[PDB]
């Protein structure tokens, strides 16, 4: 069947869209070449609707069956909780779309009695209705990259009654039944130095490794109904509340499966057949869709010892080598597999024989030493799209601030020490926001942090090591320093000096940020600081920060106030 139909009707904004980078002095001393810094609108959707629109053709196998019966007796050990209102309310972000029947997350978040009444509502909808199709809104996602454009990724979400009604009857499942399945290969149980740990030891353990990243176009259009119903059949084996395993069924024919488009104009688009981005078990259900297909094509391509890591539809392998003529026949009859399964190439995989040169969550290992000179393995990526969504957010109040998120997960790196690091802090400085929280994505799930609380956050994720990297590989200081030139970024002595100054501002407060300019900052000095372990970074609650993937789910995960 087609992933989409399409009225004709077209995919709306519903306010005025930017698409150039502002012309502001804060973003400029990031960032020169603005011109090169774009953000998608809903004028280019109708390039992706043609990127997006094709047949799927699925042809499944004894493979594919032997390993989806095995995914079955794992989660058959699973227990899954039923979530209350409350409970479901305290999840939605602050700044989550409104419902279209009076109310908005913040009457969610404070449990107005008109949110919670109509909550209560669609969640004895579900109940009672098993096949009504839920109406969903589709949108054009604007999105922030340096030029070589994208057309803009289309969003498909229910009304906020839907997504809190998501949550009460699948929280529990897309959090715990993940790793329960997949285990080792479940991608979002790790932090970043858990999943070059897990990188690093899986490419060790094999004789002789072989390793791949494995690119499929355009995956939700690709997962078909069947795939849907067969990720509901793996949900089905939890021990659930009738209400659950109900509101679960309810969900799958009525949603999940496939439904009506409807524009922002409130006008008929279209009709869903495929994954929609928006609900609250699009990672989970990625994740085992793409670990299926997978496992089921490692056994058809006869790849040996395959070892997966599974991040949505974003796929890694790792693997005995068999010869290098047999790799790639191999690789072949695993994309061919693949094909058969509904999740053809998009990139061609090509086999690996070095780490490093992989690209994984788009990311890819890289070593540097601390202050011993031990080598410390860390995750790092091309800087272009951090340092164009980071001047944007210094040019635009963004509800969503990446740079603060890219600080967090790629802290080791040599640009968000250098760069991001030095320019948020000495914007925040003087504008007095050090300890202002903002919000930021972790996983997909949205979190309110303190930048003043950095220290103790890298030091948990990391170690004490992410404050004292040097001698950085030559292939990682060049792809720096080349984006640097692109992208108009001043030079690496520029920042080198700007944070001599703000560690200078950030030691005579004292407090919290006399720890920032310690910990954050000692890089940019000969006379280092002693680095203990934090104090505070041992009482941190990381507890749902590495748990499991909430991409296009909704997922507010910091805490609530009490009333
Ligand atoms: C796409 S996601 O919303 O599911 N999570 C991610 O963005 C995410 C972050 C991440 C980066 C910055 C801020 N915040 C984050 O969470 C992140 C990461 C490392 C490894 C994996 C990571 N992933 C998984 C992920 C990334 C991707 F490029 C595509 C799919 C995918 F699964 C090394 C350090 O940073």
């Amino acid at each position: 069947s087609m992933s989409y139909t399409w009225t004709g009707a077209l995919i709306t904004p519903c306010a005025a869209e930017e698409s150039k980078l502002p012309i502001n002095p804060l973003s400029n001393s990031l960032l020169r070449h603005h011109n090169m810094v774009y953000a998608t609108t809903s004028r280019s959707a109708s390039l992706r609707q043609k990127k997006v629109t094709f047949d799927r053709l699925q042809v499944l196998d004894d493979h594919y069956r032997d390993v989806l019966k095995e995914m079955k007796a794992k989660a058959s050990t699973v227990k899954a909780k039923l979530l209350s209102i409350e409970e479901a309310c305290k999840l939605t972000p602050p700044h989550s779309a409104k419902s279209k029947f009076g109310y908005g997350a913040k009457d969610v978040r404070n449990l107005s009695s008109r949110a919670v009444n109509h909550i209560r509502s669609v969640w004895e909808d579900l109940l009672e209705d098993t096949e009504t199709p839920i109406d969903t809104t589709i949108m054009a996602k604007s999105e922030v990259f340096c030029v070589q454009r994208k057309p803009a990724r289309l969003i498909v979400f229910p009304d906020l009654g839907v997504r809190v009604c998501e949550k009460m009857a699948l929280y529990d499942v897309v959090s715990t039944l993940p790793q329960a399945v997949m285990g080792s290969s479940y991608g979002f149980q790790y932090s970043p130095k858990q999943r070059v740990e897990f990188l690093v030891n899986t490419w060790k353990s094999k004789k002789c490794p072989m390793g791949f990243s494995y690119d499929t176009r355009c995956f939700d259009s690709t997962v078909t109904e069947s795939d849907i119903r067969v990720e509901e059949s793996i949900y089905q084996c939890c021990d659930l509340a009738p209400e659950a395993r109900q509101a679960i069924r309810s969900l799958t024919e009525r949603l999940y499966i496939g439904g009506p488009l409807t524009n922002s104009k409130g006008q008929n688009c279209g009709y869903r057949r495929c994954r929609a981005s928006g609900v609250l078990t699009t990672s989970c259900g990625n994740t085992l869709t793409c670990y299926l297909k997978a496992t089921a094509a490692c056994r058809a391509a006869k790849l040996q010892d395959c070892t997966m890591l599974v991040n949505g539809d974003d796929l890694v392998v790792i693997c005995e080598s068999a010869g290098t003529q047999e790799d790639a026949a191999a690789l072949r009859a695993f994309t061919e597999a693949m094909t058969r399964y509904s999740a053809p190439p998009g990139d061609p995989p090509q086999p690996e024989y070095d780490l490093e040169l992989i690209t994984s969550c788009s990311s890819n290992v890289s070593v540097a030493h601390d202050a011993s000179g031990k080598r410390v393995y860390y995750l790092t990526r091309d800087p272009t799209t951090p340092l164009a969504r980071a001047a944007w957010e210094t040019a635009r109040h963004t509800p969503i601030n990446s740079w603060l998120g890219n600080i967090i997960m790629y802290a080791p790196t040599l640009w968000a020490r250098m760069i991001l690091m030095t320019h948020f802090f000495s914007i925040l400085l003087a504008q007095e926001q050090l300890g202002k929280a903002l919000d930021c994505q972790i996983y997909g799930a949205c979190y309110s942090i303190e930048p003043l609380d950095l220290p103790q956050i890298i030091e948990r994720l990391h170690g004490l090591s992410a404050f004292t990297l040097h001698s950085y590989s030559p292939g990682e200081i060049n792809r720096v320093a080349s984006c640097l030139r692109k992208l108009g970024v001043p030079p690496l002595r520029t920042w080198r000096h700007r944070a001599r100054s703000v560690r200078a501002k950030l030691l005579s407060q004292g407090g919290r940020a006399a720890i920032c300019g310690r910990y954050l900052f000692n890089w940019a000095v000969r006379t280092k600081l002693k680095l203990t372990p934090i104090p505070a970074a041992s009482q941190l609650d990381l507890s749902g920060w590495f748990v499991a993937g909430y991409s296009g789910g909704d997922i507010y995960h910091s805490l609530s106030r009490a009333r």
